[PDB]
RNA sequence: ACUCUGGUUUCUCUUCAGAUCGCAUAAAUCUUUCGCCUUUUACUAAAGAUUUCCGUGGAGAGGAACAACUCUGAGUCUU
């Protein structure tokens, strides 16, 4: 989904400052979903590796 | 310048509260709008409606201190 959106617009992303917040929020939601899958209690300093 | 006029304080009970009950100020629940959002229990902060709580006034009632004289106005108040 992300590559589809970013390779469709490719220029309209930078000016849409709301889209950047939306994208990072969605990425955080996905990472939180994975972290909750790993363990019910959320981590404090989960790594990006 | 006169006779009668009956106190104040305090402890409880029962109710009504308009009023800054309160020249002070919390919490809970619910309903919406949000901010975190990841699940309640806690929350972000504005609104609306409620509940509880800390206190309050007025009135009535019942005991105690009070022990009552008299304050006091009523008046023919007097030379």
């Amino acid at each position: 989904a992300l590559i589809g959106l970013m390779t469709y617009f490719r220029e309209a992303v930078v000016n849409t400052q709301e889209l950047l917040d939306l994208l990072v929020k969605c990425e955080n939601k996905i990472q939180t979903r994975i972290k909750i899958g790993l363990n019910s209690k959320m981590p404090s300093r989960f790594p990006p590796v």
